[PDB]
């Protein structure tokens, strides 16, 4: 086993093809499937896996009550092979966690899981299934991380964490690790900005992240850093807002540097992603400007470098009559593709239950996964598909 | 790992011995088993696997309602070891799919799964579990494929697809791939003919296919092609019709070149198979001429080359009091047999529920699998065996 | 991988220690566990597995109705790791089968499974999971085999089959195979004798079998053969009868050559085992002389060579207040023990339901497994432990 | 594969970070999870596993009735990957057992399981899944062992067993084994002392054990021995009692040599652990002095060598409003950590049901696991989390 380089350029893609759909909630109507949320995908040299935060309880069981709640001692990071339901018998335990990130360095799996009290949480770093290091909360205010794949290059793995208020200035840090040990860290200066739940991917030896601003921005923060943790921080330049909530495109003016908000969009957001394509960008967003429903991906001409409103391509993978949720980025390594570039992929979380579906006592999600290809691909609507309410709700 | 040659001659066999029976629906009365249809078997260097199209739902669950329906965003191609039920905890996710084919090239599994809207579907090609390529619908009319094993020879894998009307002239294409990338394609000129759901196998370096004509033929199309995708197309010469519906043998006159139909047999069919045996042929068919019930296999003397009605051997593996369905061909590679020829095998789908059993809200199937041997083997009736209706039907 | 020699002498043992108990029926009260019977154990170079004949149905499900029945198209030979319940998600499919034997030659698993009609059954031989050969019924009267491990030595695997009446003179054959192909066979001349369900093991390069006489003998047939299939046949000499039904010891006089019966013991029996120990023998038997209840193993001084009634050791592993059933022999290869002799082990089937427990609609069994050790070991009573009737019975 | 040295010094640690939580009882409300107790963790070269004693029955099933009972023929030692629920489909069978220990020598798993009658029990030693040796009861009074990981160094594995009265002078023995064969044993002279359920770990080539005195001591016995089975025996010197029941710290005076008890603490106890840290000690204990509730770990300055009451650090991992139970020690080998010292870890059993929760008919437990790290780590309360009573209790 050797470390994955992962220093190749990101592939330029013209479309996204569906790779998997787990149908976990449909299956969990009768099968034994964890209540989850915050799923994500990460790939190693030979396989991709779906990670997720369980609620330490199964669908259609009484312990699924009140699972809209974000943090508890019962939540765990676990994984299954890509496409499998997050079920009770295939799930691989990764970490105790109510917030997490994971990735593969070419030799072993790295998993970072945060648990503990809101005012004194800590991340446990697991490497090859063994606990190796810890990161303590430095602001004592809900230490939290990506809820998507971290990035490994040349044997070093990188991720972003936040600590501090949800709706005002917080603290943002980049971490570097080798074989599960933290070897470097850097605080990101971002006055007036807010960074959470970064979706990051490798691109020509740098880590590029598209994040969530839960404060004053309906545009998404962009964070780019190198192996030294030297960084650039700002916002996705595009004159098309991609957070939720947001306003209609025509009411929005882009900015490369400033959080753009107001108009009832402040103080919330949703995890999302984008992929740089030279000077352009593929960016995902919910179809609804106000709720987590529908999902589409847009190719915005020069959207990485200027306040462009030029949409070159748009593909819908979930119509606005169906519930979405988080989305995130990952890449497929050269060892699986034999290519000279890294294939950009994204996953989509489809949340069922509370708060949108009040007649259910629970909250869970299922996923779809899509990967970039060199040609245009039609969209469709691959919805969660579960019929609610469930037995336990009656 | 090396590519499988698969250029050996097909074995001549005198009988078919039962290899497996999954009893999936019986088990699914209580166990957690997917609702499926369109099962098939494919073999790699070291194991054979049963593939199937799920309905993204389990037996005896409410989500099994209306599963007679052919296409949805919830259907997936998955696999289990040969003989296992298609259950929720062993199933390996292969592709999103409401139509599919899969095979092993000696190094990795190839899976081709079609999803999307009827008027803009696309196949995603998965190789070693990674998405590698896409094939878009070229006629925008339910792009569809074999529902059985594709064929790999010398590192290249081949399959047949159709796009166009179900009951009139459509378009038929052969595809060639290497490591999951389409490297060649050829449209098959077949005016007045109709090709669907080809059952294909290697024979002395060529691919031989026996298909379904859903238009004017109660006889089965034969398609034979080489590595260049140069092809011969026509019908199984035998003066014994093997599609369903069909007429009694004595009311049928064979043709090597023309669809032979009429007499209330037009506009439907069922997936089936045949194996060339020199100039003769082993061909499967339902026992009923009008419904998918019973199953028998016939050795027809010179049936590959002339309109022979001479039945040399006949073996029944399912009596006409029990439901059948699709059947398909595969081969066992030399790496498992140590032989100098490729062993012909077939599987049989046994459909339960709608439309024949109206008191059930669902449709699924189970399977039996048989392989050719050098001696005569007695038949029997290995029926699905489930007792309907199920709990969910009441 | 190399073929196992298995030509070492059988170990002399002074006691039997419990190795596993699967508790399958207890577990199956709620878990998803096959209805089975005729379990047995066989060992490969690196693991031992429990094989069993399913009824193609799960415990506590309606399809378990009438599972007292011996033969159906739904029965399959499957296996799990030693000690596991025969459950729906770990079970490995081996063969379609209502009668079977299996063993490992050092390179691959051999499984022989008989299915088909009573008057035209056939065994399918599976090697490394691939069908390799067939054995047809030669008397057309319920072709049947050991229901325990076959024996492999130097790359050749051997087993015994019977065809003919259950309660009068039948036909008995020994088979030799290499890589799943039958390479030799020999009919055993045994006029007035009856052989079924042989429990066989290797001992100094010969195969020694202890069988069931279902005709005129309450003593057990002994069959010993070499690689040429040259054989000796007779009865266990001991003046202690070990079949069930039988009479009390004091009413029995042994014979090395003749079936000894009468006194209401004719026309039935139970699968059992014995291990030669020089001139002595370890022999198992039910505690009850009339029913399949309790289980004990006896060391009979010189019991292999003369009509001895001298019981040197007796160990009970199941008291007579609990149901037993079949028992059978296997050995542990040198590759697992590092010893110079083959360790004798036995398994015990504990049948629940019909016919002894009439208030249940089903019949299944669970198992315990014991291996010989160089010292005396106390007995106990490790009963099935399930509480009947089950939910499905009400 | 080579034998693990395991002769390194134990790491000095300043805190304990949570590594896993299985949530087994929560999951078992709907999933198929064994009723268990006496869980423990042991690590091999490449993975850690959770071992447990099942009751041969599943949660929420009628066979869970009366599982407060300690010993039966249905109990088995099984294992799952660290963090998994002890479920019906992942559980690996290890030994028949109502008392057990297990560990990995670098090449294979060793498992020691005791079953049989109270007055004639015996341990079966399993090595690489094969039975290798037996240890008989020498006092004929509930032969019993650690209920936690044994210790392997340089290819030899060591464990402690007890035989004799629960509440008066018993007999205590140390065992040494190589490849599953007992190669040495030594009786420990400890007049007036009582040793049960030792928690042992390697430290600089010696085995250090912290045990339970079920007779006259509310302080814990310490047993230290070398490869010759030469030993030192006494009590944890600290002037802080760590058994349960016990008295408040201020009412206790330590002793290195004598059982300190009385004040209603005699004749009971609970399995616990401690780790030497030079002259100091990390010791676990329930928060309650009288019941198995809460759990905390204390660093006591010089507590290994003198009657110190100086508590340097205290971390609570379970508050006193929640049920605890047994706790035990294990280490992570250098092959997983790349360190020069052995990482000390502990697990915590959280018992639900009888006797504390009388409205449940059953008793089971779940676990949390923590490993030592080089920095201080905050505590929290990671409770079992199941909501009782369960369905089966109503
Ligand atoms: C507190 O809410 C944060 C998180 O947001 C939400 C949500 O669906 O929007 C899900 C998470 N749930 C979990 N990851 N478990 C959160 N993050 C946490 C740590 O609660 C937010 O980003 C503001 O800080
Ligand atoms: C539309 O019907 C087609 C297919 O036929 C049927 C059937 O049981 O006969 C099952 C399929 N179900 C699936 N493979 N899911 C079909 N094929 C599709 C793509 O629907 C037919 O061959 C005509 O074009
Ligand atoms: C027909 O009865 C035979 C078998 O005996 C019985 C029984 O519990 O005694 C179980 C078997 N069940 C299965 N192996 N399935 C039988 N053997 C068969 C082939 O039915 C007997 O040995 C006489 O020929
Ligand atoms: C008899 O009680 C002993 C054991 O203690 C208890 C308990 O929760 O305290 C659990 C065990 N349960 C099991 N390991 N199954 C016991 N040990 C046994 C062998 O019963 C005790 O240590 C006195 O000898
Ligand atoms: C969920 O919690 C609410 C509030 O306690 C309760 O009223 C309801 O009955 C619970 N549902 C279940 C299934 O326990
Ligand atoms: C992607 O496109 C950009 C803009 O044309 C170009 O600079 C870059 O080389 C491309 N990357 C790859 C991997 O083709
Ligand atoms: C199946 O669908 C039909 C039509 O909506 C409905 O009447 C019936 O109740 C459904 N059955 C179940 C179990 O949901
Ligand atoms: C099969 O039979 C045909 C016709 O006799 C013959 O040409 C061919 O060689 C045979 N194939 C094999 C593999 O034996
Ligand atoms: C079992 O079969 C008998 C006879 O047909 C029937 O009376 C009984 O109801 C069946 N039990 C179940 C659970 O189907
Ligand atoms: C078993 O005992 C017999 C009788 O003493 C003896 O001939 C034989 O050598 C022994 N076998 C072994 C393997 O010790
Ligand atoms: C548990 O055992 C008691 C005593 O026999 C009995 O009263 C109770 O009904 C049992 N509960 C169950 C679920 O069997
Ligand atoms: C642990 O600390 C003790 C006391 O200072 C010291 O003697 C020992 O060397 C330390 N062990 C390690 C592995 O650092
Ligand atoms: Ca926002
Ligand atoms: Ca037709
Ligand atoms: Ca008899
Ligand atoms: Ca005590």
């Amino acid at each position: 086993p050797e470390f994955l380089n992962n220093t190749e350029p990101l592939c330029n893609v013209s479309g996204f093809a569906i790779v998997s759909k787990d149908n976990g909630i449909r299956i969990g109507s009768r099968g034994h499937v964890f209540v989850i949320r915050e799923p994500f995908v990460a790939c190693g040299p030979t396989e991709c896996r779906t990670f997720f935060l369980t609620q330490g309880a199964l669908l259609n069981d009484k312990h699924s009550n009140n699972t809209v709640k974000d943090r508890s001692p019962y939540r765990a990071l676990m994984s299954v092979p890509l496409g499998s339901s997050p079920n009770a018998y295939q799930a691989k335990f990764e970490s105790v966690a109510w917030s997490a990130t994971a990735c593969h360095d070419g030799k072993k799996w790295l998993a970072v899981g945060i648990s503990g009290a809101d005012d004194d949480a800590y991340a446990v770093i697991h490497y090859g299934g063994m606990p190796t290091d810890v990161v303590r909360s430095w602001r004592k205010q809900i230490l939290r991380t990506q809820e998507s794949s971290c990035v490994c290059m040349n044997g070093n793995c990188y991720w972003v964490m936040t600590d501090g208020p949800a709706n005002s200035q917080a603290s943002y840090k980049i971490f570097k690790s080798h074989e599960g040990m933290v070897t470097n860290e850097r605080e990101v200066s971002f006055q007036g900005g807010h960074i959470e739940e970064c979706s990051c991917y490798p691109n020509l030896g740098k880590v590029e992240c598209v994040c969530r601003d839960n404060w004053n921005g309906m545009n998404r923060p962009i964070l780019i850093f190198d192996e030294d943790l030297d960084y650039e921080v700002g916002y996705l330049c595009a004159g098309i807002p991609t957070d939720t909530p947001r306003v209609q495109d025509s009411s929005f003016t882009g900015s490369c540097t400033n959080a753009v908000g107001g108009s009832g969009t402040n103080n919330y957001g949703v995890k999302g992603f984008g992929f740089r394509q030279g000077n352009s960008v593929w960016a995902g967003r919910t179809v609804s400007i106000s709720s987590r429903s529908g999902f589409e991906i847009l190719l915005i001409e020069d959207g990485w470098i200027r306040t462009s409103k030029t949409i070159v391509k748009k593909v819908e993978v979930l119509n606005n009559k169906n519930w979405s949720g988080y989305s995130g980025a990952f890449t497929i390594p050269i060892t699986m593709t034999s290519k000279q570039c890294l294939v950009p992929c994204f996953w989509l979380e489809m949340i069922r239950g509370k708060p949108e579906e009040r007649t259910s006592i629970w909250t869970s999600s299922s996923s779809t996964v899509f990967c970039g290809v060199s040609s245009e691909v039609p969209g469709w609507s691959w919805d969660d598909g579960a019929i609610l309410p469930f037995d336990i709700d009656k």
